[PDB]
């Protein structure tokens, strides 16, 4: 014990010291953060709160300032609640306070909570009643309610109810109504954890103050200012709804609910009120269906279906976004597709009869209605878009400009990279085989996705001005090398800008490492890419390299552009006889062998023409490579020569490359365009 502070800080060893008298008078006016360690179990405050003497004494004069507290003064209250609060938390953790932690003490406040509620000055209004109301909903958080204190809140909900335009938006008055709800909910709650709910005090006897939550839950006149308060009126309506006598009458509250606001927050909330707290039986008697909920939902947010390839291509999306997009977003497909195939050498999906054999867009109007998915289709929406594997299923939205740096077409062609992976270039599940075992891919699947997403019709793989722009920052460090890159736990956002100028480098500089990297992955190599990556992590000259090839791309950042899809896509292209379109691919591309199919699709139709190509003598795998692409872009250019405007629909790629007996170049040759003849 000690009987001097110094500092305006003060000890409990001190405060043990003083007649209660004092200590209580001085609680009044000390902040709770001036008490040294208030909250930390010590042979200090153990002396404190084990005197059931002195805490009844604190509990006092908080009865006292709760008969007495006026607008402009607390009279403390905030302190003396504080304190009490205390106590309880370390009479939960401690043994030697839970004489605290009994129900039976905590009771012990409910006069000083009484005194609050009976003060005229209990109402929402300046700050120190405000603050008095949330002090007092933590407090019954940690200590007692009765059905008489619950009931007491009513004027306060109802002086809510009625302000709620004003109330609601403001954070002090809308905190101290959440903070005493919430507060009465978790001992309310916290007292009955396995005991028969019908075997308590308030049962049946909150009956006014439920149906003060179902006023504030059916308001129905809701903003976005407003939104939160309703919510919480149906989320509480439902919990408190099991003290009532009559189950199914609140039921239909909730009912109502999800009717009056419908595909909106509250509908969801309430619909899991009622298969969470009341076992997904209606006021009828019988089984809410959830799932038809969800179905019905998904169907208000994604009325419109459009269909293409047979229907393995599926866009399901909002009545607002435009058709335009749509198209636009089926051709941008087609070009990443081609690009990579080219670089991976592989077209035929790894495994058979996964989901991915569909592939399903979900496009919502907006960011606003983005939200929702997460409640239909369970997935986060923290995001520009998502794919998930599993169900072969992208989920996005449409949006403005100055709602994301990425427009839609953008980062599907991004996500889709994603969707490439997975089928064609990591056998079994994507994130979850071997190749993650170790973390060897972070950089290349986020690296690869920001490079595929730059892919152009005759023109390669271009790098995307956005990207450029972010890689203009800090030369002196803040800049990765090749080994820092390649051997990402946490690191900062421009981890993954370099990831793609990795990949960009060992595209144009050392496309040889490229494809051998491909090569492992793809035959789940795990031996051969570690010692790839080790090779360059090793090689000081490569890091060089990758240094200066940052530098080029920082340099074409002035000139460069977002690789999208041509407006000649869109373009009605006429008709054009199949076979003459096939004779006619054949002759200017060498093919030999060939075969053909015609897909049909919502706006158009479209053929795939597959064919051999074997060239002149082989110049080297990476040489051949280079020229394949060469030859190949300069065929798709010259046919767009021609009169027939659907030339230009045109994306091509080849893959499985080989040498002759004889060695010969050797390829299989995929040309993909628009397809005007019916026949």
């Amino acid at each position: 014990n000690l009987y001097f502070q110094g500092g305006t800080m003060y000890d409990f060893e001190y405060l043990n010291g003083l007649s209660y008298t004092e200590l209580t008078n001085l609680i009044k006016n000390i902040k709770w953060n001036q008490i040294n360690g208030l909250f930390n179990y010590s042979t200090g405050s153990q002396k404190f709160f084990g005197d059931k003497n002195r805490v009844q004494a604190i509990i006092n004069a908080l009865q006292e300032s709760g008969r007495t507290y006026t607008a402009n003064d607390m009279k403390g209250i905030e302190t003396f609640t504080e304190v009490l609060r205390a106590g309880f938390y370390l009479g939960y953790y401690n043994d030697g306070l839970s004489y605290l932690n009994d129900r039976n003490f905590q009771d012990k406040c409910i006069p000083a909570m009484i005194a609050i509620q009976k003060n005229p000055n209990f109402k929402l209004g300046t700050a120190v009643q405000d603050e008095v109301i949330t002090s007092l909903g933590k407090l019954i958080g940690n200590a007692s309610a009765n059905a008489e204190v619950v009931n007491n809140c009513v004027p306060v909900l109802k002086q809510f109810r009625e302000n709620l335009n004003q109330y609601a938006p403001d954070y002090v008055k809308g905190t101290a109504v959440n903070e005493l709800i919430k507060g009465i909910e978790f001992d309310f709650s916290g007292a009955a954890y396995e005991k028969d709910v019908k075997t308590m005090p308030w049962y049946g006897k909150i009956d006014p103050f439920i149906n003060e939550l179902k006023a504030l839950g059916l308001y129905g006149n809701i903003t976005s200012a407003t939104e939160w308060a309703s919510d919480v009126g149906i989320y509480y309506l439902s919990k408190f709804g099991l003290y009532s006598t009559n189950r199914n009458d609140i039921v239909q509250s909730l009912e109502k609910a999800v009717d009056m606001y419908k595909y909106g927050k509250i509908a969801f909330v309430a619909m899991e009120r009622i298969t969470w707290d009341y076992d997904g039986i209606g006021s009828n008697g019988k089984k809410v269906d959830h799932d038809k909920f969800l179905d019905d939902a998904e169907k208000h947010y994604l009325p419109k279906t459009y269909t293409f390839d047979n229907g393995t291509f599926i866009i399901r999306a909002g009545d607002k976004v435009s058709e335009e997009k749509i198209k636009r977003l089926y051709w941008a497909s087609r070009e990443v597709k081609s690009q990579f195939h080219r670089v991976v050498g592989n077209d035929k999906a790894l495994e058979v009869g996964n989901a991915d054999d569909v592939l399903t867009m979900k496009i919502f109007n907006s960011p606003e209605e983005y939200k929702f998915n997460t409640n239909i289709n369970g997935v986060s929406t923290d995001n520009g878009g998502l794919y998930i594997e599993p169900r072969g299923t992208f989920y996005t939205y449409e949006r403005t400009p100055q709602q994301s740096i990425f427009s839609l077409e953008e980062l599907f062609r991004h996500e889709y990279t994603h969707y490439l992976q997975a089928r064609y270039l990591v056998d079994g599940l994507w994130g979850q085989g071997p190749f993650y075992e170790k973390n060897r891919l972070t950089w290349f699947d986020e690296g690869t996705a920001e490079f595929f997403a730059g892919s152009t019709r005759t023109s390669g793989v271009l790098p995307r001005k956005l990207i450029l722009g972010y890689l203009a920052k800090d030369k002196v460090d803040h800049r990765y090398s090749l080994k820092k890159t390649l051997n990402s736990d946490d690191s900062d956002w421009m981890f993954y800008n370099y990831g793609f100028a990795v990949a960009h480098y060992l595209y144009e500089k050392d496309m040889p490492t490229f494809i051998k990297m491909n090569k492992a992955i793809l035959n789940t190599d795990v031996k051969s890419y570690d010692e790839i990556i080790k090779k360059l992590s090793d090689d000081a000259n490569k890091n060089t390299e990758y240094q200066n090839h940052i530098q080029e791309l920082v340099d074409k950042y002035q000139g460069a552009g977002i690789p999208l899809v041509s407006d000649d896509y869109l373009k009605d292209h006429g008709y054009k006889k199949a076979s003459e379109v096939y004779s006619e691919i054949s002759k200017a591309a060498s093919l030999t062998n060939t075969s053909v199919t015609a897909e049909k699709s919502q706006y158009f139709n479209t053929f795939t023409l597959r064919g051999t190509y074997t060239g002149e003598t082989s110049k080297g795998e990476f040489k051949d490579w280079d020229e394949m692409s060469k030859k190949l872009d300069g065929t798709l250019e010259s046919l767009a020569k021609n009169s027939w405007s659907g030339y230009k629909t045109l994306t091509a790629y080849f893959t499985n490359y080989r040498v002759t007996s004889d060695n010969k170049v050797q390829y299989d040759v995929v040309f993909h365009g628009v397809l005007t003849d019916n026949g």
